């Protein structure tokens, strides 16, 4: 059955109930609010520890099972929608925050290319590359973090190159597609752990609060991220679709709710990509070819969501700091947030992580996530929910458009 989804969907009630009675009928110090939250803690390193070989896995199969000829084709496809939803969700993320008001530029976007392509690829796995000017003359040093930007480069190029060697390349094909397979079940044994961490994860959220005042000076921002994310899902995503494949948008999105609520859930959109395949192929019987490559790739370049979240926040901690944002200076920030969106890992908290290249970028102390993180795990919840989406709504638009490309594929 489907006692997954009941467990999960569980936790949260648990959680918020365990959270707010814990936040209300003790005072846990600083030390011990964190020791609450530890099962929520492990997950995360359970998520995170599989998201390497998820994204190299993912990225070499889905590549490599397209032909030669065709891949080029739907790589394009691929590309140019999640850059143009990616592009659409800041837009709108930008016109809401002027609107609704809750409130070494070029180095950022060269490190970018930068780490496309990484200058050795096990330190890549662990490690990214940063410049800033000194005196003034540019110096790098490789600061932590998974660069998961320069990994997908080469996977993907990888990917193309063993599928275009042939019968000669047929063994890393196979390697790829039984260490794709054998990353798929440790995820699902991660998930019947998961119930356990989503409680504390929820609960050791709603007790760092402290003050809970923070929620209405936050309560405009809120408003506005999720507005956006409403919009973008409800409206531009479902218009798009409708545009492009000409079906109800709304049945696709239902097929995915085991996807769109395990994302809320979890809120990680790697971690919900196996549910992702089987709904998208099951449920809206699509191509197996398009979505064991748009959906991998996408989870991790195409956040639409988090696009979104970092331009809409990036430009509210501005007002905030009280500096004048006009015509001029707003580019940057869209054009950062969506390079951050590209290199954000497929994990919660991705997107605080990420924010220092936003809002270092814009002008902004790289301290003021602290300002709006007690909220970001609401926040997260549904941006990954609009991740997913996203991604799940590309395999359909691609597929439609793809159909001469898989026409040929099967006959040989
Ligand atoms: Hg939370
Ligand atoms: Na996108
Ligand atoms: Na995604
Ligand atoms: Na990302």
């Amino acid at each position: 059955n489907n006692w997954v989804l009941l467990s999960t969907v569980a936790a949260v009630v648990l959680g918020i109930t365990t959270g707010v009675l814990v936040r209300e009928h003790s005072n846990l110090s600083t030390l011990e609010k964190f020791y609450f939250a530890f099962p929520g803690e492990i997950l995360m390193r359970m998520l995170k520890l599989i998201i390497l070989p998820l994204i190299i896995s993912s990225m070499i199969t889905g590549v490599a099972a397209l032909d030669s000829n065709v891949s080029g084709k739907i790589g394009l496809r691929a590309v140019v929608y999640y850059f143009a939803t990616t592009l659409i969700a800041v837009i709108l993320g930008i016109v809401l925050v002027v609107s609704i008001k809750p409130g070494s530029t070029v180095d950022a976007m060269l490190d970018l290319i930068r780490n496309m392509f990484p200058e050795n690829l096990v330190q890549a796995a662990f490690q990214q590359y940063k410049t800033k000017r000194e005196e003034y003359k540019i110096v790098g040093m490789y600061s932590d973090g998974i660069n998961v930007l320069g990994l997908i480069v080469f996977a993907l190029v990888f990917g193309l190159v063993i599928g275009k060697m042939g019968e000669k390349g047929q063994i890393l094909v196979d390697f790829f597609n039984a260490l794709s397979d054998a990353t798929m079940k440790i995820v699902q044994i991660i998930m019947w752990y998961m119930p356990l961490g989503i409680l504390f994860l929820i609960a050791g959220c709603i007790i760092e609060v402290e003050d809970w005042e923070i929620f209405r000076k936050l309560g405009l921002y809120m408003a506005t991220v999720l507005t956006g994310l409403a919009i973008h899902s409800i409206v531009i995503l479902p218009l798009i679709y409708f545009i492009v494949v000409r079906k109800n948008p709304f049945r696709f999105a239902m097929g995915m709710a085991q996807a769109l609520l395990t994302a809320l859930m979890i809120s990680s959109s790697s971690a919900t990509l196996p549910v992702t395949f089987r709904c998208a192929e099951e449920n809206n019987q699509v191509d197996k070819r398009i979505t064991r490559f748009v959906l991998p790739v996408g989870a991790t370049i195409n956040m639409d969501g988090t696009a979104l979240y970092e331009a809409v926040a990036a430009v509210f901690i501005a007002q905030l700091n009280d500096l004048d944002l006009g015509i001029g200076q707003i580019i940057t920030i869209s054009i950062t947030a969506t390079s951050a969106s590209i290199g954000a890992a497929g994990v919660p908290q991705a997107g605080l992580v990420t924010m220092v290249i936003v809002l270092s970028a814009v002008g902004l102390p790289a301290e003021d996530v602290t300002l709006i993180i007690a909220v970001d795990c609401l926040l997260d919840r549904f941006r990954t929910m609009v991740n997913v989406l996203g991604d799940a709504f590309g395999t359909g638009i691609v597929e439609k458009l793809s159909k001469k490309e898989l026409e040929q594929m099967d006959v040989s």
